[PDB]
C-alpha cells in the first residue's frame, strides 16, 4: 500500500506540481499580504499567472474553429442530430438540477431587451475575421474579446457543408484535423508553464459575517451538484467508477481553480479527456467547445443563490427559468459571471444596484464556479460517447 | 394556359416567398406607420430584416477572396487578359449609356484630391487581416468596413501567381475552389430566411411636389436603361431572349429591392446564375465580384438626374465625366450612395450644401438603383460568357 | 574594359533604375526644396513613395509566418537548435562588436519596467488573429501596428508542431510552403515600382554645427562595422568574396537607403539572397525573418553614438549592455528608431529630455542604420550556410 508511492510521484509528476503550486500559491500569497496591495505592484506579481492566460487564451480560437469543423464533416447528417440533441438534453438538465439544488440550499438554510438582440447578433456575425477578436455590444458598437457564440454556430454550419460535399471538401476537412492537432501539441508545451503560472494567478488575486454564509451556501451547494449529483448522472448512464474518470481530468479542474475561464482551460480540458481519460475525439470536438460555452452548471448555483442572497435585504419559477438562461448566456464584454447579474433580477423584480456586495467574495467562488462548468462537460463528454455506441461504430470502415 | 398553375406554386415557391414578402412589407409597414416611429422602436422591428444583412455580409469576404482567385487561375495569360477587357468595355460602356440616358431625361423632363489618394491608398492595402474588416479614410485613418477593392486587387494577383506555378500552387487553388463551393452550400441555407428578412427591411423602412417629378425621372429613366436598353444589349450580343434570362436571377433582384447593397446580395445573385441561368463559374467568379464594386449603372443614372435636379436652385462634360467616375467609386466610410455626392458637384461647380433635399427620397430610389446595379453584371455574365466562346472551350481536356 | 558596358546595362537594368533613382531622388527633391514644406503638399508629394511601403509591408505578413512554418518543419530536431545556434552566436557578436566600435568612435573622436513586461506580453499573443495588425503597449491597451515578435515566436512553434507529425502535419506544410512561393511572385511584381517609389521617398522627405560632428561619427562608425569588419567575418567563415556577395544584395541595400525599414525590405532581400547570391531557401526562411527583427547593427552603432554624444551637455557597461539589448527590441509603436531611446538613457542615468537634439538629423541617418541592419542578416545568411554544411546535407534523400 505505501510501498507503491514512488510509481505515482513519477508518473503523474507534473499533475503534483501544479497541486503544490496551488499549497506553495496560498503560502506566497498570504507572505506578500501584510505588504502594501499597490495596483502596479500586484499586476507585476500576477505577471508569470498572466502569462499563462495569454499562452492559453491564443489557443482556444484554432481549437474550437477546427474542433467544430471536423467534428461536424465526421458525421453524419442523422448522426451529428443525433450526438446534439443527446448533448442538448444534457446540457439543459444539468443546467435545471443545479438551479434546482440552488434554489432549495439558499431557501433551507438562509436594457434587458437589448441583452436579446446582441446575443442573436452575435450569433450571426456580420464579419467573420472580426468575430475572431470582436463581440457585439450595442451603445463604437463591437467591443474587444473574440465572438465565440458566432464562431461556434459557423464552424458548425460550415464544418457540415463541408460533410455535404465529401470528396471535394474532404481536403479542408484534412487541413482542419492537423490544424486542430497541432494546436494539441503546442497545448502539451503550454501544459509544463501551468505550474509557474496557476501559483502566481491565484497568490496575486489573494491579495485584494453577513457574505459569510453566503459563501458557505454556493461552496456546498456546488459540492453537492458536482461531487455527489452530477458521478450519479455517469454511474447511471455507464455504470462505471466516475471518481477515476474525474482523476484524469484533475490537471484540467486544477487549472480551472486557477484560470477561472472554461475557455482558458478548454485546450488542457481536451488533452484531459482525449489523453488520460481516452475519450473518443470524434465526440471531445463535438461536445467539448460547445460546452465550455453553454453547459454552465457552476453558473446556474451561484445565480439562484445570489438572486436569493439578495432579497435577506427586502414566484420562484420567474428565478429558476432565468438562472438557467445566464448559464447559456455569452453576451458583451468577457467576464467573471457577474456581466449577467442586471438580466437576472429585472425580469423577477429584484434590487439591481444591490451587486456591490457579492463582488469581494465572488473571486474566490469564480474558482469552484469554473470546476463544476469544465466537470459539467467533461462527464457528459463520457455520457455522450456511452449513448452514441451505433453512430461511433458505423463510422468505422 | 390556366390549368399549368400549381407546376409553377411547387417549382418557385420560394421565388412567391419572397414577391409575397415585398406585398406584405408594404402591407405590416403602412399598418404600423400610425404609431410612434421612435429610434429603439423602429430599429427592434426591423431586426428581422438586420440579422439577414449579418448573414449576407459575413458570406461575402470568403466568397469575393475565393471567387477571385480560382477565377484567375483557371485562366491563361491571355485569356485572362481578353476575358477582363471584354468585361471593362462592358463595364465602362454600361456607364456610360446610364449616364448619357441619366442626363437627357432630367434635361428633357425637368478634400477632393484626398477622395482619389484615399482609394489608391485603398487598391493597394497596407496590410491583408485589416483589409478584410478596415477600409482607408484620411482625417484614426482607418475606417470600420471591409476594404474590398484592396481585397478584389490582391485576390487577382495572388491567384494568377497560383496560375503561374501551377503543379506547385494547385494545392492552394483546390483550397479555395472547396471554400468557394462551401459559402454556395452555406447561401442556399441563408436563402430560405430571405422571406423574412426582405418583409422586415422594407417594412421597417416605411416607416422613416418638388421631389415628386425627381423621383419619378429617375424611376423612368432607370426602368428606360434597365428594362429597355440592357435587354437590347443582349439580344444584340447572345440573340436569346432577356426577359426569360432576368426570371432566373429574380430571387437575386428582388433581395436587391430590400437590402439596396449589391454586396449583400452578390452570393444570391451568385447562385441566381451558376443554379437558375446556368452561367459557366469560371466566369461568374470572374465578372460578379468586380461588377458588384465597379459596374454601378444604377448609381451612374441617379448620380447624373440628383445633379441636374439640385441646379433648379441656381458644361455638361464635367458631369457626364464624375458621375461615370462615381459608379467605380467605393472610398470611405460604406453607405447608400450620397458618400460620393459632394465629389461629383466640387469638380463642375455646384452647390455641395443642397444635399439634404434629396437624402429623404434617396432610401427608396436606392433599392431601384441597386437592382440596375445587379442587373448589370448579371446580364454582364451572359455577354462576356458568349463572348469568351474560344477561352473556355480551349481550358476543357 | 570599357567594351563589357552594354552587357551590364542589359542584365542589371533595374539595379541601375533604383541606383538613377536614388540620383533623381536628390535632384527633385532639392529642386522643389526652395518652394513651401507645406504638411499637406509634402505627404502628396511623397505619395508615389507610399504607395510602396503599403505594397512592401502588406507582403510581409504572409512572408514571416509561411517562412519560419516551413522553415522550422524542414529541419530536424537537433538540426533547428543547431542552425539556431549558429543564429544567435553570430547576431549576439554582431550587436557587440557594432557597439563596441560605436563606444570607440564616440569617446575618441568626440516606465522602463512596463517595457520589459510589454516585450514579454507581446512574445506570447493573447489572440494570433490581433497578433497580425495589433502590439501590446500599456496605457486601450493594444496599439495598431503587427505584432511581429508574437508572430516570429508562434510560427516557429507552430512549424516545428508540423515538422513533429511529419506525414499528418504534410499538407500544411506544403500548403506553407506554395503561400510563401505565391508571395515571392508578387515580390518580383512589386520589384518594378521599386525606382519610382525610392525617388519620391527620398525626394520627398529631404524637404524637411554640434549634430554635424555628431552625423559624421555614426555615418563613418557604420562604414567600418558594415563595409570593413562585416567583409571580414564571411572571409574568416566561406573565405570568399564579400564584396561580390554585397552586389548582388544591392537592390535590398539600395531600397533599404530608401525604406529606412528592414521589414518594408524583408521580402526583396528575402528575392536578393534566393535569386542572385544563391543561398538555400532552407536557411533563408529560417535566418531572414528573425535577423530583420533581431539582428540590429546598424541600431546597435547608433544607440551607443547617441547615448555618449548626449553626455557632452553633462560606466561604458551600463550603456554597452543596453545598447545591444536595444537592438533586440521591437515593443509598443513602431518607429524609426527613437522608440527606445528612453529606456537606454534612464538605466544608466543620463538626461532624457536631451532627445530632441538628434530627432533634426536621425532621418538621415536611419536610412544608412537600415543597410547595415540588412547587411548584417544578409552576410549572416551566407555564414550560417556554410556553417551547416551537414544539416543541409542530410535532409536530401
Ligand atoms: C447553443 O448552441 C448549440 C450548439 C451546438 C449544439 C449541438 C452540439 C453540442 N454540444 C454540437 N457539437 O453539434 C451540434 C449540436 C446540435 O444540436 C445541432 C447539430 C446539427 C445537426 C445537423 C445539422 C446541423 C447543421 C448545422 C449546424 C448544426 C447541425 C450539431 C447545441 C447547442
Ligand atoms: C477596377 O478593377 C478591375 C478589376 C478587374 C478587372 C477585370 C476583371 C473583371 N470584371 C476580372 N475578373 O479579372 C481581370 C480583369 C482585368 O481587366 C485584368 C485581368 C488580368 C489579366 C492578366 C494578368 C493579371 C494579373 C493580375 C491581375 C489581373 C490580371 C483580370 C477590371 C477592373
Ligand atoms: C529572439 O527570437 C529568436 C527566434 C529564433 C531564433 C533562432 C532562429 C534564427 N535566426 C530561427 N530561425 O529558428 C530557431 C532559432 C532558435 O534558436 C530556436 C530554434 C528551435 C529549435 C528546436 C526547437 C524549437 C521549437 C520551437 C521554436 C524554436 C525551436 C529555431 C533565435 C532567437
Ligand atoms: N468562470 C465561468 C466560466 O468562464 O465558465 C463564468 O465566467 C463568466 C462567463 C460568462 C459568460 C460566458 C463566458 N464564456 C467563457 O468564458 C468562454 C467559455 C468557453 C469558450 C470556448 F472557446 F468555447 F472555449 C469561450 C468563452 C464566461 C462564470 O463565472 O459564470
Ligand atoms: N446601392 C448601391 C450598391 O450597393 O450597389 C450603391 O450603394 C452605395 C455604394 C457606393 C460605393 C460602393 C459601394 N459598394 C458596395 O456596396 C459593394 C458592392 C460589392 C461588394 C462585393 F464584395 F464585391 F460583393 C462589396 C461592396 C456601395 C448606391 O446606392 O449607389
Ligand atoms: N530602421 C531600423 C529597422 O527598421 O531595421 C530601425 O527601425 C526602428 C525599429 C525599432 C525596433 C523594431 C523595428 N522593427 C522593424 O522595423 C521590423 C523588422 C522586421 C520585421 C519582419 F517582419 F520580420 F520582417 C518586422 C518589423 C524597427 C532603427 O532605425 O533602429
Amino acid at each position: 500500500t505505501k510501498e507503491d508511492v514512488k510509481s505515482f510521484l513519477r508518473r503523474n509528476a507534473l499533475l503534483l506540481l501544479t497541486v503544490l503550486a496551488v499549497i506553495l500559491g496560498v503560502v506566497l500569497g498570504f507572505l506578500l499580504r501584510p505588504y502594501p496591495l499597490s495596483p502596479r505592484e500586484v499586476k507585476y506579481f500576477a505577471f508569470p499567472g498572466e502569462l499563462l492566460m495569454r499562452m492559453l487564451k491564443m489557443l482556444i480560437l484554432p481549437l474550437i474553429v477546427s474542433s467544430l469543423i471536423t467534428g461536424l464533416a465526421s458525421l453524419d447528417a442523422k448522426a451529428s442530430g443525433r450526438l446534439g440533441m443527446r448533448a442538448v438534453v444534457y446540457y439543459m438538465s444539468t443546467t435545471i438540477i443545479a438551479v434546482v439544488l440552488g434554489i432549495i440550499l439558499v431557501l433551507i438554510i438562509h436594457e434587458v431587451l437589448d441583452c436579446f438582440l446582441d446575443l442573436a447578433r452575435n450569433i450571426f456575425p456580420s464579419n467573420l475575421v472580426s468575430a475572431a477578436f470582436r463581440s457585439y455590444s450595442t451603445t463604437g458598437q463591437e467591443v474587444e474579446g473574440m465572438n465565440i457564440l458566432g464562431l461556434v454556430v459557423f464552424s458548425m454550419v460550415f464544418g457540415f457543408a463541408l460533410g455535404k460535399m465529401g470528396e471535394q471538401g474532404q481536403l479542408l476537412v484534412d487541413f482542419f484535423n492537423s490544424l486542430n492537432e497541432a494546436t494539441m501539441k503546442l497545448v502539451a508545451i503550454i501544459m509544463w508553464y501551468a505550474p509557474l503560472g496557476i501559483l502566481f494567478l491565484i497568490a496575486g488575486k489573494i491579495v485584494e459575517g453577513q457574505l459569510g454564509m453566503y459563501m458557505v451556501t454556493v461552496i456546498v451547494g456546488l459540492v453537492i451538484h458536482g461531487l455527489i449529483v452530477l458521478p450519479l448522472i455517469y454511474f447511471l448512464i455507464t455504470r462505471k467508477n466516475p471518481f477515476v474518470f474525474i482523476a484524469g481530468i484533475l490537471q484540467a479542474l486544477i487549472t480551472a481553480l486557477g484560470t477561472s475561464s472554461s475557455s482558458a482551460t478548454l485546450p488542457i480540458t481536451f488533452k484531459c479527456l482525449e489523453e488520460n481519460n481516452g475519450v473518443d475525439k470524434r465526440i471531445t470536438r463535438f461536445v467539448l467547445p460547445v460546452g465550455a460555452t453553454i453547459n454552465m452548471d457552476g453558473t446556474a448555483l451561484y445565480e439562484a443563490v445570489a438572486a436569493i442572497f439578495i432579497a435577506q435585504v427586502n414566484q420562484i419559477i420567474t428565478i429558476s427559468i432565468t438562472a438557467t438562461a445566464a448559464s447559456i448566456g455569452a453576451a458583451g464584454i468577457p467576464q467573471a459571471g457577474l456581466v449577467t447579474m442586471v438580466i437576472v433580477l429585472t425580469a423577477v423584480g429584484l434590487p439591481t444596484d444591490d451587486i456591490t456586495l457579492i463582488i469581494a467574495v465572488d473571486w474566490l467562488l469564480d474558482r469552484f464556479r469554473t470546476m463544476v462548468n469544465v466537470l459539467g462537460d467533461a462527464l457528459g463528454a463520457g455520457i455522450v460517447e456511452h449513448l452514441s455506441r451505433k453512430e461511433l461504430e458505423k463510422q468505422d470502415a
